[PDB]
């Protein structure tokens, strides 16, 4: 075994919101110094494009150095299911690696976001847990958030997805606030981005009643 | 490298529950044909002890055998924090191989448990979910099942345990049942079992209203 690739999707967020710049990371590790080189090929769809920006190559404290390569992605091009291939390419190895990526494929399910209340019992407590109920939904690729009253609410946690019994995916969200933001009313609202949602977003909100 | 051991807990639920035989596993592999044969010595807290059964030597469809020792755990032992080495000796390798396993530590939280009832908007479906929040518990080995006017209901679909705020843990647990078993007024009950509740095992039940 010689140099290594490995090749990174874009973030979640970044292909689901227009005003950020998806991009997609290749990495070749183990390379030598003594045909320590390197080529950066780049296609999408199998059609060669010349816009990748490669990163000063770097000696690691092992006996290798390491280079990125970072390709800009389109919105759409991600979300409508483009392939990205990274050709990596030396003399220190018999033919050039050769590695693909793109969005997790399968027919795409909007999810059903519900948020549930305190349960009653909760209610004996100095704070209280909102849930956010994320299901339905397909791939697996998802973000949440929280907020209130404008502001995003930092004090919540959410579970990974989980393989539902029909093939879709669902989630959980738990939102914790002191009992008092509760019965003042406030109102606190569940957010969840996902590619099968109307813009890719949508909020539903919970208050006391 | 030569031969590698790995030595495996019990299941969670065999741990909580006292009528199961909760055992403990170590396994060697990439044992070699012409150095071949295997002793496999045990101790619980540093003392050796003599009843675990090894188990037939099994040869690979690599190069290799493997051979599997089981040690029988007492429910008090295991869960009194009592820990459990396999030492493995081979001529084949310098020294023999030491392996350590105990339950998890840390100090232990007993989960609160939590039934929430569907949302307003799910109740326009042929099926709604029934969720179970368990939260604040440590360590995070746990098991959650549902059950019915006695019986298990066999539809649910259990999150991973999250690493909460506090450093507690919590879950939530989705039921899902046609709407009308719902409205039939049906008993559905949300079980747990976790070593820091009252002998392992707590219930809550949720019914239309
Ligand atoms: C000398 O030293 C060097 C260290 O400098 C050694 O290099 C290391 O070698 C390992 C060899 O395996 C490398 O591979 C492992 O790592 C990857 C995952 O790496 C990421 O996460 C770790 C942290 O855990 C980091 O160290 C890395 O930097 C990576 O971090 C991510 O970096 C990305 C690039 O920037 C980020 O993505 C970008 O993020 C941006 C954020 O600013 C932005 O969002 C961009 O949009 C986005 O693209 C990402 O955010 C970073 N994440 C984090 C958390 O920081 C891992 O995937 C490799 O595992 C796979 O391969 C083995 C091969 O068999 C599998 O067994 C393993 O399970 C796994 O998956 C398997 O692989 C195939 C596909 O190849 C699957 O189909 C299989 O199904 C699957 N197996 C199974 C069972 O399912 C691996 O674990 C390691 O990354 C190297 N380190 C570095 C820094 O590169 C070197 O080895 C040393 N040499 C010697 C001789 O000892
Ligand atoms: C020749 O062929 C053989 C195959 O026959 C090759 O052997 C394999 O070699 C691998 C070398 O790594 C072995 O290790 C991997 O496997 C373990 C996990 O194995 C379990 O799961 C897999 C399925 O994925 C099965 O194949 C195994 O059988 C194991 O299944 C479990 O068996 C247990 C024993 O029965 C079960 O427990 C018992 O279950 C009973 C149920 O009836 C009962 O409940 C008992 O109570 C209970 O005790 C269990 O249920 C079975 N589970 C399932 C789902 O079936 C894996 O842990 C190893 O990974 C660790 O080690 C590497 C080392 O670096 C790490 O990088 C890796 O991340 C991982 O964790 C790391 O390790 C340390 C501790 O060592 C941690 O502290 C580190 O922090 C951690 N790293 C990180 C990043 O966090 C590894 O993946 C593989 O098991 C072998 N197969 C078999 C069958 O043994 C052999 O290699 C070949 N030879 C050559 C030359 O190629
Ligand atoms: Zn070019
Ligand atoms: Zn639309
Ligand atoms: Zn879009
Ligand atoms: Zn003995
Ligand atoms: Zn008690
Ligand atoms: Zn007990």
């Amino acid at each position: 075994g010689g140099p290594s690739v490995f090749l990174f999707p874009p973030k979640p967020k970044d292909t689901l919101m227009i005003s950020r710049t998806p991009e997609v990371t290749c990495v070749v590790v183990d390379v030598s110094h003594e045909d320590p080189e390197v080529k950066f090929n780049w296609y999408v769809d199998g059609v060669e494009v010349h816009n990748a920006k490669t990163k000063p190559r770097e000696e690691q404290y092992n006996s290798t150095y390491r280079v990125v390569s970072v390709l800009t992605v389109l919105h759409q091009d991600w979300l409508n299911g483009k392939e990205y291939k990274c050709k990596v390419s030396n003399k220190a190895l018999p033919a050039p690696i050769e590695k693909t990526i793109s969005k997790a494929k399968g027919q795409p399910r909007e999810p059903q976001v519900y948020t549930l209340p305190p349960s009653r019992d909760e209610l004996t407590k100095n704070q209280v847990s909102l849930t956010c109920l994320v299901k339905g939904f397909y791939p697996s690729d998802i973000a949440v958030e929280w907020e209130s009253n404008g502001q995003p609410e930092n004090n919540y946690k959410t579970t990974p997805p989980v393989l539902d019994s029909d093939g879709s995916f669902f989630l959980y969200s738990k939102l914790t606030v002191d009992k008092s933001r509760w019965q003042q009313g406030n109102v606190f609202s569940c957010s969840v981005m996902h590619e099968a949602l109307h813009n890719h977003y949508t909020q539903k909100s919970l208050s006391l009643s």
